[PDB]
């Protein structure tokens, strides 16, 4: 369980690491720097207006962000949950 | 397990398929190609705008759309949790 | 398995029944017929702009709709819940 | 089961209290009350327009308003999913 969360904040931070370097400068107020991408990558994890209101706007300048964000959340949104029902188990 | 994804692939592509013929003249934003079909039927799955951003202003045009849609995600949205769930059991 | 499916039926037919009758005037749109409060039901019941986009808009004209939508909301996304988990254990 | 539902009401008037003394003045539509505090922390709590349409806003006035709302989603999106679960095996 606990190298989940291990996993999970490897996964987090290099994602938000990522982010930062492919839509930070077309992107500034979700991924200007690394805190504004590790925000964003929570709220996109939750998925609070995921597609209308952040990876469609991003889509209109990157075609491809779909290939990050579609996999970012099928993985985080399985680990999460993974790691989650992991304590209620035990 | 490999079986639910299977069927989910084969459940998705074809309602992505769907779509295309039935919204993609009306809506092409949404639904113009089979890519921005899949695309949008993966965020109408995670239920994101789903109502209000997407099947309200499709049911403008088309008024039974939720026929599609309603049933659409009631299946997918279980599949998924069914798929998931079937590899967390796979390690117990 | 089937008596909740039957509950939640009952339970979504009476709460559309009573949501045409107290919003279908002041708000038609979402609630004008049985038909547009089943669908708008389904919408609040899977979470989609159930605050901003229906229930705050609501509360301004009638501001204890809260007591309607808040008990449906922790009532059916718990029975759906519920309803399928049974399955999935069969 | 009970103390679960004991200590969800706890933390969620405790927190209802600290919004309204945070953010009451700044955003008075969302806490500026005990009551329009508790309404907008149960919408927080189910995601709906959790950072567009509150903490987004609200963080253009209190950059550090991620350290409040963060937090109490973790906390709360568990111990609810661990309240509901905690009835269904009162079952089996
Ligand atoms: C799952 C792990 C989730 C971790 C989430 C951490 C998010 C951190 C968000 C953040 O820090 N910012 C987001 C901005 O959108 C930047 C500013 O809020 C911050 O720099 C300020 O506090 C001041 O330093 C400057 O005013
Ligand atoms: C569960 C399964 C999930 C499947 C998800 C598949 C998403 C595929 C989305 C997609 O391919 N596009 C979305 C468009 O909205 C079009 C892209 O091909 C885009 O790169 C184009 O713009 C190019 O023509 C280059 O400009
Ligand atoms: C780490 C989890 C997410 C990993 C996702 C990796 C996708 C790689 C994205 C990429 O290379 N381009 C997208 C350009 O937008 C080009
Ligand atoms: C899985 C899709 C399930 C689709 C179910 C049938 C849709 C029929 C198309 C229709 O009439 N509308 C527009
Ligand atoms: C969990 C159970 C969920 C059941 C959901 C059923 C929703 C039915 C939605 C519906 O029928 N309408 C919603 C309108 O917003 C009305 C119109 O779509 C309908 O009347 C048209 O099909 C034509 O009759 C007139 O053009
Ligand atoms: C998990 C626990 C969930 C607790 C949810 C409690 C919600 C309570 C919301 C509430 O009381 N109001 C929300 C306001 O946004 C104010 C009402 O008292 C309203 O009726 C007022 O407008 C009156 O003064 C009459 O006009
Ligand atoms: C059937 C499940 C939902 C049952 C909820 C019952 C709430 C009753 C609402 C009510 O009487 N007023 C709200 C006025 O907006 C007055
Ligand atoms: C459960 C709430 C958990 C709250 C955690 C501390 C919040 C401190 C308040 C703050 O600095 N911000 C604004
Ligand atoms: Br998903
Ligand atoms: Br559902
Ligand atoms: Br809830
Ligand atoms: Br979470």
């Amino acid at each position: 369980v606990g190298s989940v969360a291990a996993l999970l904040t490897v996964v987090f931070y290099i994602a938000a690491v990522m982010a930062t370097n492919l839509y930070g400068a077309t992107f500034p107020e979700w991924f200007g720097d690394l805190s504004k991408s590790l925000y964003t990558l929570f709220q996109v994890m939750t998925l609070e207006s995921w597609s209308m209101g952040i990876v469609r706007p991003v889509m209109n300048v990157h075609p491809n962000a779909w290939v990050f964000f579609i996999p970012f959340i099928m993985l985080t949104t399985f680990t999460v949950l993974n790691l989650f029902i992991g304590i209620i188990v035990d």
